[PDB]
């Protein structure tokens, strides 16, 4: 219909939001967008309201914005970030210039939870089961997260987990240099752009996380791109001819071929004392050849999640049309598409 908005400045940022959102409290403003915690009188939930800064200041930003709303609008799974609401103070496409997105306020991320030490195998089972369940859903819609890491997994007081911060959007630049956590979870093939990557890059990420939850230590904390690849090949062994034939860059193949060949290590001797089913699963996730990596759907069926696996309660997504990525529009055409999606949004029904 059209709710009543109320203007108000916070941390020198103007927030014009509907009255249903109350007690707006700054909670960290990144370059991507300003964030606020608030209470949503209509759902009863404490929420996170992100105000995108300059959503249409460029064709790429304008397309990123569009991409993010389309993405958040489609995601409907217990283990994936959902869109509770999206809105703009603008009454016309003419003045339409700001985008706000609302979602359940997630308290702590996976870091907080592991930071203190390794957890019980039972908790490792639960947490990883949830990441794979949401990932099965995400992949089913032909989507690739691209940036799975502890800080992008929100965990609640009962160890319930939601996946967020989809890669699809940002363009990891100069942020992957040096001894940085952001890169420690990337599959090698995408890290050194050996080839055009698939969804198993996400499975590689889960394996890195699973190992860290078991040992309480980062698996491949390389000090740079090369040191990290070296840490990965020491564990997984160097590429074989089969894999090498799949790396595009004649330079990457050349480089790889300059490295003394190494055999795969014994994971049992790496993850000492870990449940054998866990080790077996890690060996299936941490495979150099991405074509041979295990899938989310397959992993769920692995005997490591016997206590949680239920094929009937592990949904897939509705088909997700991403043809707009090959679309060539102008800022304004992206803007209007964004606006149509803002205007068309239908809220998730609560009881
Ligand atoms: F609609 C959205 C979508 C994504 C984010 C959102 N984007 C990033 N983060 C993580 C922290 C840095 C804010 C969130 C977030 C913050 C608090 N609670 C849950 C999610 C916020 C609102």
């Amino acid at each position: 219909e059209r709710p009543t908005f109320y203007r108000q400045e916070l941390n020198k940022t103007i927030w014009e939001v509907p009255e249903r959102y109350q007690n707006l409290s700054p909670v960290g403003s990144g370059a991507y967008g300003s964030v606020c915690a608030a209470f949503d009188t209509k759902t009863g939930l404490r929420v996170a309201v992100k105000k995108l800064s300059r959503p249409f200041q460029s064709i790429i930003h304008a397309k990123r914005t569009y991409r993010e709303l389309r993405l958040l609008k489609h995601m409907k799974h217990e283990n994936v970030i959902g869109l509770l609401d999206v809105f703009t103070p603008a009454r016309s496409l003419e003045e339409f210039n700001d985008v706000y997105l609302v979602t359940h306020l997630m308290g702590a991320d996976l870091n907080n939870i592991v930071k203190c030490q390794k957890l019980t195998d039972d908790h490792v089972q639960f947490l990883i089961y949830q990441i794979l369940r949401g990932l099965k859903y995400i992949h089913s819609a032909d989507i690739i997260h691209r940036d799975l890491k502890p800080s992008n997994l929100a965990v609640n007081e009962d160890c319930e987990l939601k996946i967020l911060d989809f890669g699809l959007a940002r363009h990891t630049d100069d942020e992957m240099t040096g001894y940085v956590a952001t890169r420690w979870y990337r599959a090698p093939e995408i890290m050194l752009n050996w080839m055009h990557y698939n969804q198993t890059v996400d499975i590689w990420s889960v394996g890195c996380i699973m190992a860290e939850l078991l040992t309480g230590r980062t698996l491949f904390p390389g000090t740079d791109h090369i040191d990290q690849l070296k840490l990965i090949l020491r564990l997984v062994g160097t590429p074989g001819a089969e894999l090498l034939k799949k790396i595009s860059s004649e330079s990457a193949r050349n480089y790889i071929q300059s490295l003394t060949q190494m055999p795969k290590m014994n994971f049992a001797n790496v993850f000492i004392g870990a449940n054998p089913l866990a080790v077996d699963l890690l060996e299936k996730m941490l495979v150099l050849d991405s074509d041979k990596r295990i899938t989310a759907a397959q992993a769920l069926a692995h005997a490591y999640f016997a206590q949680y696996h239920d094929p009937d309660d592990e949904p897939v997504a509705d088909p997700y049309d991403q043809s707009f990525e090959s679309r060539d529009l102008l800022i304004d055409e992206w803007k209007s598409l964004t606006y149509d999606e803002v205007i068309s949004f239908v809220p998730p029904p609560l009881d």
